[PDB]
């Protein structure tokens, strides 16, 4: 068990990428709380992985600052001290910077940026100085690395997460908090969200997009998260982890 | 005159970096509108560079979305079609991610991020398809590249500006808008803000910080902006320009 | 066993980083050939990890092009088809670009650059199209990311390894070779070489160097290589993996 | 005259990119020595820009270490102390890492890497501590940033130049040598070399390659070199300058 004794919060954990991360975390012996906006989906999501001795659903909107403090108390009350925060909750808008409304601009940043900030900030306050091998894993993207002309606000959010985590990682390092902070940069990953977008996977699978000629699967992101959640990565902080089938290598 | 016929809006243009950018722009034959929050500082700032045939002050808070539209109308009414937007307005908070209040978080992002978004978006809408050699120059930072443990929210903002601008450049490139978008990444620059911070220049001048052993001067940032504003840089877009005395090279 | 059925060649595998990589690889069920220049060191290195059913020493200088072919034949004869090449062999010279003799320049590049090229090229030729989950792992450095004023030729080499590997990954991806190529970028790692350098660990442990306040240990590099060698990382190619205690994050 | 009093050596200066750099340098008032392997081409190249009071051809192979010392003596004897070295000489091979012969591997690195090293090293020794506003400009590439599956050895060379220059820049900075070192990263630039390759510009102009939909012209690289050669860039060292029509921004 590579995550023995670990206690993790995975936001957006009821579907797609966060679901697999949750799945593999429990598999490696961690206790897990997954968050989502819908109780029915969330409960069934948690149950699909295991019983309440290893995983629980908690309804939480990642942009809900007050809820974050509650989320931590509930998790600790369930499983004990939190060791791992995976800020995975995120939304995407398909708009150019030119075509981005302010309502869209602020809605997306509310989840993608403020949510990652709330979880990082709270995670540091709660996990520092307890010798937990604590780990904050902030879900950025390939869109944190390069631009996409139709993902303006998303790019801003993922680029914001990338460098902020470095800020967080340095602080924790310098203050011996025993908290690492890192970013994971998924390329295109096959999720039900992508399967809803007609022709999207086909677009993403083009060699000019993803060199390997296919997009990834949620477990590809899950395994890199396990590495970063485990003490195997005790010397890695402030770094970006790219799993994109070669998207950003060209 | 390398900026002949250019018409520029320089936000935060009444002091430090934006002041010199304005100064050199007029020197190269551009017409310039500078923005600031204080009229007494702003008017005198404009007068120190030239008369109203080449430069004007406009009171505007860069986080003021509605004001951005007024700013464009006033500039075009004064000088004709805008060819150059310099998103330079920005504030800094000296707090770790851990110690960052949400008010500080939102105040800083409102100027540093929303303001760059407002000016980029409006700038694209207003400058596209007019064959102006149009140029959007977004002021990021060395803090868009690496972390600083006491600049959490600032890192987030400058990282957001870095990758969003890339989004913007691609769209403009792909759509033949004749608008380039680029980022400038100043290192430590001697400004009245820095001279107000006791011992700050001395900290920034340490070789572990700035290899050259001194910090820069506003004209150092001014000249790279001129390059980016002129048609000498017609093939440069979506790229980052670093002037930091070697800060990020180590 | 995360490396079940894997067959690996670890160059420079008799000491420090390559030693632990070899150690953990066998631990995860891989068969391993380690290379070195000295038989007494090498044989004992192999014996310390296991018997000849799981690990063997082979005397080979990584700059030895002809030897590379012998190395592959011996490994396959011993263990079957090679699935994993770890280009880890490398030397360092403590000279500025200014003070670098051409002999030092060429000696270092012969091991650090030519050796990684020889092993990548041969590895691709030998491992492609066999459905092995084949993985080339090229040992770069933090010195592939940023400069060091007293490591001129080393920077050149590690920067060469970083971008060449990307070339390699794309080709393998685009041609469906089933070979991934990635780079690992160790920061300062406690090795017998470092313990031989008086005061070196102390210099590397300074917060201006390594934020965490200590340097790493060979197992820190070992575990990221395992990740990259296993099918957990099947969607990762052309990417850089940084384990440096935060060195490059500031 | 932005290059008043400057004395520059431009290798590969008889054609394409180096030719324009030479052209614009003289235009900005610098004295220039251009190098090439053919006397007839070189002489006519120099004459096309001006008389021997402002530019001279010198036959030199950039991989010729001994010749470098001669090149410096001849230039200084002609125009006085050298202030600017532009390492622009370079060759490309269209081979994958897999398909790269060692003869090709070593030939390309001999010009692209050893040549840049010889010029950087010699430039530092000769230009330091003379208050010349000295500038070393090393021609890397977009291929110093991302991989290309058919430019294996080229990628290695341009990635090597990128990080080595940082090494050089840090050293000069830390030692107050008054020498900056920087890299320029051309994307696709229309040269007679490209015009010789059938369908190449058409390939390079595809939106999936260069967002702007066309490739650049030698003067695009020329102007960024002028900036870096002038004292306008006195605070820029160890940085990469990307002029690629958006190639690397996606
Ligand atoms: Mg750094
Ligand atoms: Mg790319």
């Amino acid at each position: 068990d590579r995550l023995k004794g670990k206690v993790a919060i995975v936001t957006g954990g009821t579907l797609g990428i966060g679901l697999a991360i949750a799945d593999k975390f429990v598999e490696e012996g961690a206790k897990v709380v997954i968050t989502g906006r819908h109780a029915d989906v969330g409960e069934k999501a948690a149950k699909s992985i295991g019983g309440t001795d290893v995983i629980r659903f908690v309804q939480h909107d990642a942009s809900d600052e007050a809820g974050w403090t509650k989320l931590f108390d509930t998790t600790e009350e369930a499983f004990g001290p939190v060791t791992t925060v995976v800020n995975n909750a995120g939304i995407a808008v398909s708009k150019s910077v030119e075509d981005t409304t302010t309502e869209e601009w602020r809605k997306l940043l509310s989840v993608n940026l403020d949510g990652v900030f709330f979880g990082t900030r709270l995670g540091i306050q709660r996990m520092k100085n307890k010798g937990l091998g604590a780990s904050i894993i902030n879900m950025s993207s390939i869109e944190g690395f390069v631009g996409d002309p139709t993902l303006g606000a998303y790019n801003a959010s993922k680029g914001a997460v990338r460098i902020m985590s470095k800020s967080a990682a340095l602080d924790c390092a310098l203050k011996d908090y025993d908290v690492r902070v890192n970013t994971v940069h998924p390329g295109y990953i096959k999720t039900p969200l992508v399967d809803d977008l007609e022709g999207a996977e086909e677009m993403m699978s083009q060699r000019t997009k993803t060199p390997m000629g296919h997009i990834g699967e949620p477990n590809d992101i899950a395994w890199i998260c396990v590495y970063l959640a485990s003490d195997e990565s005790k010397f890695a902080t402030g770094a970006e982890f790219v799993v994109d089938g070669g998207y950003t290598a060209q």
